[PDB]
């Protein structure tokens, strides 16, 4: 599975605080048996620890959800050669049983120096080391 | 690129993952400072550390001594996911920690190869794909 769906999302930065504006989802796929809950969960890369995770609420059942929710990420000097990682997963009754639906990242320096629009959410590996806009064509 | 070389040890027990972390050699650390390593053990992609386990930090050293034993159980519900090892360079703050290096194996074909000996430390995305061992050469 090369291209899971597409996220619309926006990301602005201010004074070394991350400004993310998860938006909706779109044409979902998810290889696991069973309904569609997704979430999207918000971190950097490389970082051995989750206090600086954060997520959105799950919506139930749905190949296409919207979530229209603000994240504020404060980053630091120390954080620019990380990755701010975008990830879609499929909730499980249990953590461990939630399958990963797609991913992307954008370079935290690069994002200090504005995004806004449709993206692909690509694999688990190729996600981690970049990002692809779903083309407007306008 | 190569940060190093790690030998371990891994052997499946009726759905019991018997790890044996022994030491490291030649870490490279592209962080200024002492190298302080560690090592982490998780299974990917996975949303939760509560299976995540780690080996003691080695102080200012490069060619670390673990000798470590590990018990990692998986269930019929892992095998898609990939063992990932890490080698992370301690920080006073976890989210300064730096990564050193990485290598993974399938979780299935864990279960059926035989992990004993050196292997190279991956990059961050690589790490996360494959491992590859250091040739014996007779």
């Amino acid at each position: 599975v090369q291209g899971a769906g597409q996220l619309r999302l926006s990301i602005d930065a201010q004074d070394r605080v991350l400004l993310l504006h998860i938006i909706e989802g779109k044409g979902l796929i998810s290889k696991q048996p069973g309904t569609c809950d997704p979430y999207v969960k918000i971190s950097l890369i490389p970082e051995d620890s989750r206090l600086r995770h954060q997520k959105t609420q799950t919506v139930p059942d749905c190949r296409d959800p919207a979530f229209h929710e603000h994240f504020f990420f404060p980053v630091q000097e120390e954080d620019d050669q990380k990755r701010l990682l975008v990830t879609v997963w499929n909730r499980a009754s249990q953590s461990r049983q939630s399958g990963l639906i797609g991913c992307m990242s954008f370079g935290v320096k690069s994002l200090l120096t504005e995004i806004s629009g449709w993206y692909y959410l690509l694999g688990e590996h190729l996600g981690r080391t970049k990002h692809l806009k779903v083309a407007r064509r306008r």
